[PDB]
């Protein structure tokens, strides 16, 4: 009698704990259904042609936020440390005093890939263009620097000396890139004239021909001074791609000849309407377009990359490719499968070999899937309910069994 009350009793504050953990299950299913009507609504709001690809960029990232929260009270809701809703068990709870007199509480994996919707996107294909990133530099022509003009008699009519014989001291002409003008050196000035003997500014035809204005003056040679033989001339040179850039995609898995002839451009994006918006910077190698950072002011430049610990165990790098349903999303692929960038960075695909891939297209009948996975949640909560009748009914008829033996 005394094991029959002592263990009916027991048994009846095991039933509360199931009645504990449908609850906290049935919370969290709760919210979990909050967040499935806000993504059904947003796929209803974008269903509507009149929508621009910018509209449904906005409407899919708060999908993503949606979906993301469902898989963060998925993993993490908890009584007494079960996660209730991060795998299937079926717990069993005694609630007789006797073996085996239990009652066994179903618990499902309920996130976002079980429900069927991580590959869920609205949104739509921008068309891809890019501009090459130049730079202006000065270079020549083959057309050579004539100053065979500024003889003697030419350098006296301009300086007004008369004494000795005057010349461009090694028929040399220098350069200063910082205002695009001309400087030579004169010598041979004797007596009085002497003083004329130092540097001047010249005037360069849009042809070889050098000259020295009248009323020359000596100066001072400007410094950063470089002699050039032919005319100076700016014109546009392809950004430099470093070897650290092109190693850096190599590394990431990036073609070697293809990342080898790497350019960097400037991405656009136009849209079904025909606007167009600039995006960010690229390393287009191939006909692939990688993202990467550059700082105008250097030249330096650099590849994004995401790492992560491979399926063998060891530390890599993915090169993070521009692509995904919109076509400027950040991408990676590993082994055969493509990732979003954001989601594959610091995954160990060792300990964990399934991770969501990007979705690649844009979702056929999204209504019909949403509305799959808000029957699934309906009916784990109508089970979790009448489970919990279940338990509800046993502590009643412990209740009773205890009060007559007492």
């Amino acid at each position: 009698s005394t094991a029959n009350i002592k263990g009916l009793t027991q048994a009846s504050r095991n039933a509360n704990d199931g009645i504990s953990i449908a609850q906290t299950t049935e919370g969290a299913l709760n919210e979990i259904n909050n967040n499935l009507q806000r993504v059904r609504e947003l796929a209803v709001q974008s269903a509507n042609s009149t929508n621009s690809q910018s509209d449904l960029d906005s409407i899919q990232a708060e999908i993503t936020q949606r979906l993301n929260e469902i898989d963060r009270v998925s993993g993490q809701t908890q009584f007494n440390g079960v996660k209730v809703l991060a795998q299937d068990n079926t717990l069993t709870i005694q609630v007789g005093a006797n073996d085996g007199e239990t009652i066994d509480i179903d618990l499902k994996q309920i996130n976002s890939q079980t429900l069927g919707l991580d590959s869920l996107n609205v949104q739509k294909a921008y068309d891809v263009k890019d501009t090459a990133v130049t730079t202006k530099v000065y270079a020549n022509n083959g057309t050579t620097l004539d100053v065979s003009g500024l003889d003697d008699a030419a350098i006296k009519a301009a300086t007004g000396g008369t004494n000795g014989t005057a010349s461009v001291t090694g028929g040399a002409v220098k350069f200063d890139a910082d205002n695009n003008k001309y400087f030579v050196t004169i010598g041979g000035f004797t007596g009085a004239d002497a003083a004329k003997n130092g540097d001047y500014e010249v005037n360069v035809a849009t042809d070889g021909t050098v000259t020295l204005a009248a009323g020359a003056t000596k100066t001072t040679m400007p410094a950063g001074a470089t002699t050039k033989t032919e005319v100076q001339e700016l014109k546009d040179t392809p950004a430099v791609v470093s070897a650290d850039a092109k190693n850096a995609l190599i590394a990431g898995g990036v073609d070697a000849t293809d990342a080898n002839g790497a350019e960097l451009v400037k991405m656009s994006y136009t849209d079904k309407n025909g606007k167009t918006i600039e995006g960010g910077y690229a390393l287009k190698a191939g006909d692939k377009y990688y993202a990467a950072d550059y700082d105008e002011a250097t030249g330096a430049i650099k590849a994004k990359t995401t790492s992560y610990t491979a399926a063998d165990g060891t530390t890599k790098t993915a090169a993070n490719q521009l692509g995904g349903v919109d076509g400027k999303t950040e991408v990676v692929t590993i082994d055969g499968k493509t990732y979003n960038a954001s989601k594959a960075a610091g995954h160990d695909f060792k300990a964990q070999p399934e991770l969501a891939e990007a979705a690649a297209k844009t979702t056929e009948n999204p209504l019909q899937k949403i509305d799959a996975a808000l029957a699934q949640v309906d009916a784990l909560r109508s089970d979790l309910g009448a489970v919990q009748n279940r338990f509800n009914s046993a502590i009643t008829n412990l209740g009773n069994t205890v009060n007559n033996l007492s």
